[PDB]
C-alpha cells in the first residue's frame, strides 16, 4: 500500500498510559511491554498494561538482561515466547527494583509467538512497520542534556549520535510545522516531554539512532 | 529436510585462511567478512578474503561501531548493503588500527543484499542455518581464561554466561564421540586453539551465548 503520511496508534486505542520507571534502568522492559500491548489490543480488542516488572525479574541472565541495569527488547520478547506468557501489570506491579521471578500463569495477560528485528538504520522500513504492524520498540541516544529538557516541537540535537542507550517505543510518525518526526513514548513519567512523549526528528540521517535497532512482537 | 548430523563448510571450499586481528578489537569485522566470504563462494565459485579493514575504517559511528574498540556484525552487513560493496582484502589489507575510510569501488569484491538475525538463544535454529544457509556470525562469552588457554577438544566453561563479547564465525557442527559441538573460526591467528578454530559445546543450554545473537548475510 501507499503508506499514510501520519500515524498515531493512540487514536486506535493501542497505547497504554505512560509509565514511570524511577531510578531503575528498566526502559527495555517498558519498551517491550508497550510494543506487545498494542498487539494484544489488535488481537483481542482489549487494552491491558503488561508487567514490565515480570521482565525485570524473570528475563534475566539467560536473556542477556540485567534488570535495573539494562537489557534488550528482543531478548525480552524471546523470554515471553519461551515462558508461554507475561502477566498483567495489575497482577505483577512495578517496584523499580530487581526481585525474584514471581511469574504465575494464572495472571497471564498476553503471549508472544515471534519477534522481528528491522534492518539497521532504515527509516523507510521503520515507517512501513509503524504503519502496517504497530508500535515498534527502538533504542535512542538519550545522553545529551537537551533530551532531558525537551518540552515541545520536534527534537533535533546536532550532538546526537547513533550510540543508543535508552529503550523507547515509536507509536507514530508525522510532520509538525514542516518537520518530520517519530512519535516516541518514554517511560520517565508524564513530567517528561509532552505528557511523557517526545517527537524526534525523522528522515534526518537516523537521528539519535532511532532506526538503528527497531523490533516488534506478534501474537499467534 | 532432516539435517545432517555434522557439517564442515571448510570441506565445501567456503572458508578462507584464519586471520590474526592482533591488538585491534576487530573480531566483529572478521566475523562479518567470513560469513560473506562463504556466500560469495556459493554465488560466484571464487573463495576470496574480504577486507576486514574496510569495515573497521568505514562501518564506523553511523553503524554504532568503534573500529578497534568493537562493533556489530549486523551493522557491518548493513554498511556493505548501503555502500553497494566491500573491497578485497588484497586491495585493502588489514592494519590492526583505526584508519580513515579508503573504500574504492574499483576494488569491490562482494556485495550484500540483506542479512538475517536468528531468534535469540535457539540452537536448533542455528543448526538449521549452518546446515542450509552457510557459516553464521555469532557472539560468544570469551571473558574466561579457559577461552584464551583452549588448545583442543570440545570447550565447556562452567562459568560461561550469555553476556557475549567476542564475535566469531560458526563454520560447522558435529560431535567428538558424542560430545556435540559448534565448529568456530576465530580471528586470533593460526596459533590459537585447533589451528585457529575452537569447538564449543553445543546443545548445552546456549553455552557461552553462542546462539544468543546469530546472523548471516546473503547476496543477490
Ligand atoms: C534504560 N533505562 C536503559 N537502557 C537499556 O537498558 C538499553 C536499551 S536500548 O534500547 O538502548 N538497547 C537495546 C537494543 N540494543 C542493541 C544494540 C546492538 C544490537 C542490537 N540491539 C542497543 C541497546 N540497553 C542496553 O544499553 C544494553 C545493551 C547495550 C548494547 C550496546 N547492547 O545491549
Ligand atoms: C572483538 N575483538 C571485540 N568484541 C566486539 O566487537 C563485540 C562482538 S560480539 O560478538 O560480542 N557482539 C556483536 C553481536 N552483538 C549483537 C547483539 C544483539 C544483536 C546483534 N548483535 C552483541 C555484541 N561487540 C561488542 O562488544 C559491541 C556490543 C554491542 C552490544 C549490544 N554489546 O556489545
Amino acid at each position: 500500500r501507499i503508506l499514510p503520511d501520519s500515524v498515531d496508534w493512540r487514536e486506535k486505542g493501542c497505547v497504554t498510559e505512560v509509565k514511570y520507571q524511577g531510578s531503575c534502568g528498566a526502559c527495555w522492559a517498558f519498551s517491550a511491554v508497550g510494543a506487545l500491548e498494542a498487539q494484544l489490543k489488535l488481537k483481542t480488542g482489549k487494552l491491558v498494561s503488561l508487567s514490565a516488572q515480570n521482565l525485570v525479574d524473570c528475563s534475566t541472565e539467560k536473556y542477556g538482561n540485567k534488570g535495573c541495569n539494562g537489557g534488550f527488547m528482543t531478548t525480552a520478547f524471546q523470554y515471553i515466547i519461551d515462558n508461554k506468557g507475561i502477566d498483567s501489570d495489575a497482577s505483577y506491579p512495578y517496584k523499580a527494583m530487581d526481585q525474584k521471578c514471581q511469574y504465575d500463569s494464572k495472571y497471564r495477560a498476553a503471549t508472544c509467538s515471534k519477534y522481528t528485528e528491522l534492518p539497521y538504520g532504515r527509516e523507510d522500513v521503520l515507517k512501513e512497520a509503524v504503519a502496517n504492524k504497530g508500535p515498534v520498540s527502538v533504542g535512542v541516544d538519550a545522553r545529551h542534556p537537551s533530551f532531558f529538557l525537551y518540552r515541545s516541537g520536534v527534537y533535533y540535537e546536532p550532538s546526537c549520535t547513533q550510540n543508543v542507550n535508552h529503550g523507547v517505543l515509536v507509536v507514530g510518525y508525522g510532520d509538525l510545522n514542516g518537520k518530520e518526526y517519530w512519535l516516541v513514548k518514554n517511560s520517565w513519567g508524564h513530567n517528561f516531554g509532552e505528557e511523557g512523549y517526545i517527537r524526534m526528528a525523522r528522515n534526518k540521517g537516523n537521528h539519535c539512532g532511532i532506526a538503528s535497532f527497531p523490533s516488534y512482537p506478534e501474537i499467534h
